[PDB]
């Protein structure tokens, strides 16, 4: 081998660690030119295939209160059969939202029901904005506000809910989707103040007449009946989707780093309790919550894998339950402070 | 070890545990095999908390 | 550096990180070094009050 | 914008618009300060002289 | 060498009064031959290979005709070898050593 020197010439671009992407928009709607997913990325472009209607609804979601949101897919398909090809494309591709203009209640239930058992197998955290459904989930967001009357003219209530849907996908986590202003809709239909709390006390979205300006009652889900041990907090889509996005970053890491590649071992155990920590780090570091507290192994899981294989738990010390061999299987215990939105403020004046 | 002091026929009592031990194996050798295996991880549970 | 040791098959532990620079390299020579040039502008666009 | 060198009559004569390179597509690598010519002109110069 | 057809045997007497005049310091590899002319062309696949062969050739480097290695003609070495036998360079140093012991 002759000696042959050489030298690098490349960049150095700062490298980041990106996760899961957010603010997606899953945009479907049946039509009867160019069947097939649009995926407009580039702002403002509607294809000619796509009808006025459709050029609406783009136009609705593309504009954000903050910020246009980062991503948006458009599909085309036939009316026949919408939710079949709905459900094989989102299946095929993640999101953040979806909404779809033209489904029937039915349509609707269905959406509800693949999106909640999604979430509740499939651990695909997503959420869906339906017009008037009274499902009991927090997945899915119940829009119930009609004879909108947005720039002049009447909308369906399915366009605005696009449209929200687009402005809460433009909505950053600092801020909260409650009581912000609406320049672009110039009459709601009068309603009592009385039935306005009534239907937030639902879980039901509402416009509000506001500071002389229409303004969205609350961000409440469209979650109606929480539990006992579901807490207010639940109530909130703001604060469950800091924890959809957390669940997702923790699944995608999981597969990348810890799936097949690694090996168990109490050293390793202590890696993956570093590398959670410092992702927890990374949490309170965006100041979207304030995560005060750590991780650690979850002790009562690890007692009853030696139970199940038959291992008398007498006879040995804690710290070795706590470092005994979990074979494949591995079991840990954490906690989380969850940090929230302004919503409420009450000052005494002292005379 | 017993088994093989069996085999040579040499009795159990009288002689110490360490001289059974040591006692001739001849062509024939035994060795006890345990060992731990280390498995990879495939499955992790943990319980954030609010 | 370390990959020279890896192909030479030393084992990296039980020495400072020194020694591996103070180790021969067989007769080559494995170098790092940090630039920026100036890069400025055509047009400009300021701002005013 | 399509990477080429053009003529314009600007500020009472007749110049060039931009220095940048006949490279249309600058990898992630290379980018805008590869766009340019001026720069590659240096760097060239640069390792030459090495 | 020097617009001159020149015998192999020539330019070994002449590299070998070189290597007699190069110092211990510096190594013959990449040593430029000004009174050389011009060398038959060939791919530098080919003159890597030789290198490999340990068989030593000129090379046109930096517009100079130039020694490609100062590699032994040892083609067939150790496992225990290593590759500083196969310089003449490191063996030369040994070689001194041994005889001032």
């Amino acid at each position: 081998g002759l000696p042959s020197i050489n030298i690098s010439f490349k960049e150095l671009a700062t490298t980041v660690k990106e996760r899961s992407a957010r603010g997606i928009i899953a945009m479907v709607l049946k039509d009867a030119k160019a069947l097939g997913l649009n995926e407009i990325h580039e702002k403002e472009d509607i294809p000619v295939d796509l009808s006025a209607e459709n050029k609406e609804y783009i136009n609705l979601a593309l504009m954000g209160n903050v910020n246009t949101p980062n991503k948006l897919l458009v599909y085309v398909i036939e009316g026949e059969a919408d939710i079949q090809t709905a459900l094989d494309f989102l299946e095929t591709k993640e999101f953040n939202y979806l909404c779809m203009p033209k489904a029937v209640e039915a349509d609707k239930t269905a959406i509800k029901n693949w999106i909640i058992k999604l979430r509740d197998i499939d651990k695909v955290k997503v959420k869906a904005v339906l017009g008037k459904v009274v499902g009991n989930h927090e997945g899915i967001i119940n829009f119930t506000t009609e004879d909108v009357l947005v720039g002049e003219k009447k909308y369906s209530v399915d366009e605005f809910t696009s449209r929200v849907a687009g402005l809460i996908a433009g909505t950053p986590l600092s801020q909260s989707v409650t009581y912000t202003k609406l320049s672009d809709v110039v009459d709601i239909p009068k309603m009592t103040k009385v039935d306005a709390e009534s239907r937030v006390n639902k879980g039901e979205l509402i416009l509000i007449k506001e500071a002389g300006a229409i303004r969205i009652a609350r961000g409440v889900n469209s979650l109606t009946e929480l539990t006992a041990e579901k807490g207010e907090m639940f109530q909130k889509i703001k604060i469950v989707d800091t924890l959809d996005i957390i669940h997702s970053d923790i699944r995608k890491v999981i597969i990348d780093d810890y799936i097949g590649k690694v090996t168990n071992s109490y050293d390793n155990k202590c890696l993956l309790i570093v590398a959670i920590k410092s992702y927890l780090e990374e949490l309170e570091k965006s100041a979207l919550i304030e995560s005060d507290s750590t991780v650690e192994i979850d002790f009562e899981a690890q007692k009853s894998y030696l139970k199940s294989k038959g291992v008398d738990l007498s006879y040995m010390t804690l710290q070795e339950i706590k470092e005994a061999n979990t074979g494949s299987k591995v079991f840990l215990k954490a906690k989380i402070k969850v940090l929230d939105a302004m919503e409420d403020i009450d000052l005494s004046i002292e005379i």
